[PDB]
């Protein structure tokens, strides 16, 4: 039936209607739980159903539902889907739908921000170069000098038998990985793939732990561009610590703007390859996972060698000690420098807030506990005793193959 | 490539199948539509107590399942004895509605509950279980004896020792032996004038029915309660377990040595005494088990959740945290203080721990053994994530496949 969803530290109780809107299936079953999965495993009707609940939506959301508005856009939406296997969203739709995707998106801890998102419409958009123009842009109004604000640059939906517009980058900002001769990586692992994807489409690469990367921007079936943003526009943070006078030597630094880029945005069955959407870090992002993490900066040692810690035993917790100094470093500089940034703390009880919004406005709110619980400190937080109900609405941000 | 669950690490990049799930019976608490992972008690995670037996062929079809994994264990899989064994439990629940458990099958049963228990990460030791059989008890009385046995040879002075006592099984049309207490080590929650909780607010409610039963009460922080034991068909009796029996650590703090006057405290063994253990369709209400704890179930859990003991908030102060901020993160710079005091404590007092860094190391090496031994192990990843430093652990960046094998150890109402 419906699922009691109970809040444990409250005793509070709530019921998720609002899963029953879903019609996507997750990876799950009765005989074995895959929440833990990161990734999912992998007529004109069905885009037809798909589009008439959209625009479905959309007119409730509007006001007007029933209206004779909502008829005949409908009407101009089948018309289109029985004439050429697909149709078009008007710029409202698109506003609105870019807002559900964000409100729908079950990992995302940030969402009682959900309806103030700047929205570009980049579908007039017909080469690499001009997406290069309107990522800049992007960027720009996004970094806003350290007072960051949300926006989505959609770039035209993808089409039957031509290729994607894609944004070959997971970001719009990534540091190189170089892989080292033995084994060893210089700069962030995880970008060891696009790092050398860059050189063999012509970047010359630096050797440094922190270079930002160029983009690799492609319009349909041709090759990709290689651009390098211009330095002012990429906003970084030096880090140091407020009282460890050692730790901003460390030379580590992060940029400002989460401008992910990789994501394929899905609004009335229409799909959008490159849809490049930017927030605001939550301080554990950049200090518990990019900065500690064994397959990404792996600092830990470093820190806790610096701060005299006993490095041979695990019961010293020394590992817990240097993360709480990073994390705390990555709080301090971004406030020092007047960039935007929330706690893991400050964030998580803004999505309770955001919760019982959600409950009174849809009769719940899709949420998957493992994401919106932080990296560090995860009891501590409120979240960890709220149950939640993970499922798939749409519009929906979705993951998508990369395109090499 | 194969059609089961694909499963990644992603600190290593390396990949299993679960092919261990395909033995599932039981269905758990999710659908495609909607993931319940996160509840902690779905209804699908609960059970009934039916007064009257079990449709004696569902019965039978979980005892043949039972006794072929028990043959396949000792690699005697199709053997005559497998045969003739299954044979006279067919017999036996055909002419009385039930059977009994050999002994040997019972030792493999409680070690393969534990086995198959998804929410436990000190599974690494699985194989290592005393087992008491104790089928034969017929008082409150004697079950206050074994339990006391029980306690005495799992504390083992310091040097704990994971070990399980099995009272006798639910029986068709009789009532059943049950501990009413959740662990067989409790401190009282005495709820306040002021509707505040002195002591443990977890045990508000335990706490009232032993006064209600007899109980005299205390009015520390600390106080041990008294054990509720029912024998069949009776009104559950009071034990007061002596005080001698009962290990318990001081809690001070290696370097800030204002911790010790906190004068917090916590028992040395976690004996669990509420759950049922289910073997072959056969039920056993009373199973208390013990192992030992896994430090951040004290340091975080018990003294720091909000609706537990609550110390954050003083021990921050201590510290002199800013403690009207939350960027300050004074609450995470308490909580490992306070893990640290659990740790050097219970080290210092010799008295078996083990850190949730030490302890997920273990249950990652757990996996591996147990993916070559049976294809899979079925792990409930948020609560095998420790509640502090998660992504500091191995367990963090491993996926795992939840899913319910039996012999298991099940929640149940409480008898009350
Ligand atoms: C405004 C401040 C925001 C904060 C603090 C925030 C916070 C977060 C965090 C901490 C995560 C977990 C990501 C990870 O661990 O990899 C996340 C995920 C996610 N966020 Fe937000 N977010 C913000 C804005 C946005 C915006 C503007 C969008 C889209 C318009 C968005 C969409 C998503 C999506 C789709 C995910 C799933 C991540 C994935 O599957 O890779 N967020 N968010
Ligand atoms: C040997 C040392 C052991 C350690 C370090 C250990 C550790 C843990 C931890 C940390 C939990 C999570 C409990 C919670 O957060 O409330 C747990 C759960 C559990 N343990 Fe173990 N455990 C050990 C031994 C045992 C033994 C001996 C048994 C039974 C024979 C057992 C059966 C279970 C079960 C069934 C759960 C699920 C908890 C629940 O569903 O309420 N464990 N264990
Ligand atoms: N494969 C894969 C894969 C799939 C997903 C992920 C998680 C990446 N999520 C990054 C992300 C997405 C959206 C965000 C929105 C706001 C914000 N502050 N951070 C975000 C961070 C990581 C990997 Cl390696
Ligand atoms: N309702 C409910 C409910 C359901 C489950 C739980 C979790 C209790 N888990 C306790 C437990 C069980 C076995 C253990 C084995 C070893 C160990 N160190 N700790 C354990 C701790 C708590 C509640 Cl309040
Ligand atoms: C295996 C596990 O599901 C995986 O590492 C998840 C867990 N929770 C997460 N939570 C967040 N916020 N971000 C992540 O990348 C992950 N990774
Ligand atoms: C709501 C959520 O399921 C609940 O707080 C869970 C989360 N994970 C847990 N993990 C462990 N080990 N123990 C717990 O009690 C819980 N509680
Ligand atoms: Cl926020
Ligand atoms: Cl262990
Ligand atoms: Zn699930």
């Amino acid at each position: 039936k419906f699922p009691r969803v109970k809040n444990w530290e409250l005793g509070s109780i709530t019921y998720d209607t609002l899963c029953a809107q879903s019609q996507q299936d997750g990876p799950c079953t009765p005989r074995r739980c895959l929440g833990s999965l990161v990734l999912p495993r992998k007529p004109a009707e069905q885009l037809l159903s798909q589009a008439r609940d959209f625009i479905n939506q959309y007119y409730s959301s509007i006001k007007r539902s029933g209206s004779q508005a909502h008829e005949e856009r409908l009407q101009e939406v089948e018309a289109e889907v029985a004439s050429t296997g697909t149709y078009h969203l008007r710029e409202s739709e698109l506003v609105f739908g870019a807002k559900q995707a964000w409100r729908n998106a079950p990992r995302c801890v940030g969402r009682i921000q959900w309806g103030k998102l700047q929205v570009f419409d980049a579908r007039d958009c017909s080469s690499a170069q001009e997406m290069f123009t309107y990522i800049c842009n992007h960027i720009k109004y996004a970094t806003n000098r350290g007072n960051l604000r949300s926006a989505i640059t959609v770039f035209p939906q993808r089409a039957p038998g031509r290729g994607d517009f894609r944004i070959w980058n997971s970001q719009l900002v990534r540091y190189a990985g170089y892989r080292q001769q033995d084994g060893s990586v210089r700069g962030d692992p995880a970008n060891v793939e696009i790092t050398e994807l860059c050189i063999q489409h012509g970047w010359t690469p630096g050797n440094g732990r922190f270079d930002v990367l160029p983009l690799l921007l492609q319009a349909p079936d041709e090759a990709p561009e290689l651009f390098v943003l211009p330095p002012e526009l990429v906003l970084e943070v030096p880090l140091e610590h407020p009282t460890l006078e050692w730790f901003a030597a460390l030379g580590l630094r992060w940029y400002a703007l989460p401008a992910v880029s990789n994501m394929l945005l899905e609004i009335g069955g229409l799909e959008f390859s490159a849809a490049p959407f930017s927030g605001w870090y939550m301080s554990t992002e950049i200090g518990t996972r990019n900065l500690c993490d064994p397959h990404r900066y792996n600092i830990l040692e470093d820190v806790a060698v610096c701060m005299d810690l006993d490095t041979r035993t695990t019961s010293s917790l020394w590992k817990d000690k240097a993360a709480v100094e990073i994390n705390l470093a990555v709080l301090h500089s971004f406030q020092l420098a007047k960039v935007t940034i929330v706690d893991h703390h400050a964030a998580t009880v803004s999505f309770m807030k955001h919760l019982d919004n959600e409950q009174k406005a849809r009769g719940g709110c899709p949420a998957d506990w493992a994401w919106i619980v932080p990296p560090i400190s995860g009891s501590l937080t409120p979240v960890f005793h709220q149950e939640m109900v993970n499922y798939i609405l749409s519009p929906a941000f979705r993951y998508q193959p990369d395109p090499w």
